[PDB]
């Protein structure tokens, strides 16, 4: 497997690594038929989504997401699908 | 996909966005069936969580607001159908 | 629908209001068979169940929301029971 | 029902309370084949175990209240527990 | 039943012990196709992961739980005292883990 989130993230097409560093500035989440997201964004500008949909690893991210927003842990990478608008978490890393 | 609440919220017919920019004042869960969910704030406002991928999108967001509740975290806006007493939230974005 | 706890209570038979304004003194829970059950008391002096089991989901829920709220000491306002079991059995709460 | 957890595990063959009254000193957990198991130990010497299961959601939320005890540095009132296992097997938990 | 996760390690083939006794590094997770999976390390070098879901049926409840526990573990700081890993994998696979 791989040992971190850059490696794994370079098995998938159309995916990059953002390096955040810092904590999320505001989580958002729906429940609206066909939008069941959640969308994040950080203080550099970027936003990025959780696709509505591994159904189980999508709403583990949703979760961590949550709580590292109210918790103001420090993100450090996100692997994310760049072919989305918002890009599209793939993977996160704590540190 | 929208890239944050308003744009979400503007897909649907019959919501509307609430800005509260306040944490919640009261939160009331209820099992008695036929199983209700509400926060309040002091601003005045009431707002519910009316009971697939819909289904677990209602749980999250049930989850979601006790712990915000119970953080104290700000809640920026609210999306919900005002065609429903309270009105029923749609999405919630905490910034 | 109701709009509160108290509205949501007087909606249903055999319910009170016990108005609270305090934390859970203590909780317990019980994986034993036919008492898969939760239990809380607090200072006053009165003890209160989740009875043994979508509708059971919410009951799930409800126990979920006692074991947090004893853990943070979240000061517990109101509590709408019902009167007709012993201990009362919780029908909802609001925090406040 | 039971009024707090010594009567609900009076109902039952084969157990009894520790009363404990300490935060938990170990938690340990095993997603192992055929040890799906978490384990707890206190300062007092005590060993006890929730069961591979073989109920099922309640069996879960016990496990998820021993690692947030445990995170939480809760105190542990009394555990009723099985006693023809080893190590014995958690019925029931309050926390005071 | 085994009375510790030393008892309970000792009962698989390939396995073996690691004593950390130190809080987690780092916490990765990913919801991307056939990599469904957690990773942490230490400040010791150890990476280790859980394994994406491959197991019998009553593992899969098991599995989720071990990556929660992982989540809660690193956010709130707590102390890892021992891990039991499948050695055979790469990062090391977590099939138990003790904490005081
Ligand atoms: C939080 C917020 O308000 N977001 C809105 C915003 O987001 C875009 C802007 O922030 C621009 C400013 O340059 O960057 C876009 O991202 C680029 C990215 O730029 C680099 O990373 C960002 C996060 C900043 O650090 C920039 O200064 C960097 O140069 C490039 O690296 C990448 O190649 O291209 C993207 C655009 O495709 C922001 O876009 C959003 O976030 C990124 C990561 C993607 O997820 C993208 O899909 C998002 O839209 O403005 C946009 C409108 O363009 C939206 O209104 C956001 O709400
Ligand atoms: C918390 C509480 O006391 N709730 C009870 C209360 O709630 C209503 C009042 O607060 C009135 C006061 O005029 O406003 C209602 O909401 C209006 C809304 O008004 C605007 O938003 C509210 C929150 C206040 O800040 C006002 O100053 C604002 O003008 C209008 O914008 C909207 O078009 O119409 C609604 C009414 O449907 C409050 O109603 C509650 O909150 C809103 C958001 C809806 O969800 C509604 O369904 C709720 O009832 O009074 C009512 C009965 O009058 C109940 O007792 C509430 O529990
Ligand atoms: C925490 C504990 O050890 N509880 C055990 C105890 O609980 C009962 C006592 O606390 C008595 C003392 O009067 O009250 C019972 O409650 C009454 C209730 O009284 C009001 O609330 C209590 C908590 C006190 O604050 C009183 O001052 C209040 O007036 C009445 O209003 C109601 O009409 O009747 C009940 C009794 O049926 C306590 O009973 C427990 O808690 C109540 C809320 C119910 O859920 C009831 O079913 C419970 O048993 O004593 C009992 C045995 O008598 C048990 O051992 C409790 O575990
Ligand atoms: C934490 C640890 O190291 N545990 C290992 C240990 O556990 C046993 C010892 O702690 C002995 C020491 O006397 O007591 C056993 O429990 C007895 C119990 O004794 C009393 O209660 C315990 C908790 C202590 O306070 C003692 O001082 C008391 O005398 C009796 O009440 C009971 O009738 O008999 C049990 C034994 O079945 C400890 O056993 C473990 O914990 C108990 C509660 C059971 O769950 C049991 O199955 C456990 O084994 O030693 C054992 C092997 O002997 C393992 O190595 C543990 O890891
Ligand atoms: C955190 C990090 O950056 N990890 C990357 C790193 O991890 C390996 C190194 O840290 C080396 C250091 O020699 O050890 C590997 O583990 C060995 C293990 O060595 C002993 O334990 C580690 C934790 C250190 O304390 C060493 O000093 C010890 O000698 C041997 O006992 C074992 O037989 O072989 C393994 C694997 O070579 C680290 O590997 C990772 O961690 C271990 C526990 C396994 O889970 C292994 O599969 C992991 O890969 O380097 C690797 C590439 O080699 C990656 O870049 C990691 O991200």
């Amino acid at each position: 497997a791989p040992q971190n989130i850059t490696e794994l993230c370079s098995e998938y097409h159309n995916t990059q690594i953002y390096t955040i560093n810092d904590k999320i500035l505001s989580y958002t989440e729906s429940l609206a038929g066909k939008r069941e997201m959640a969308i994040i964004t950080f203080k550099n500008g970027a936003t990025f989504q959780v696709e509505v949909p591994q159904k189980k690893a999508i709403e583990r991210m949703k979760d961590t997401l949550r709580i590292a927003y109210l918790t103001e842990a420090k993100v450090e990478k996100l692997c994310v699908w760049n072919n989305k608008t918002p890009n599209s978490i793939a993977a996160i890393s704590m540190a």
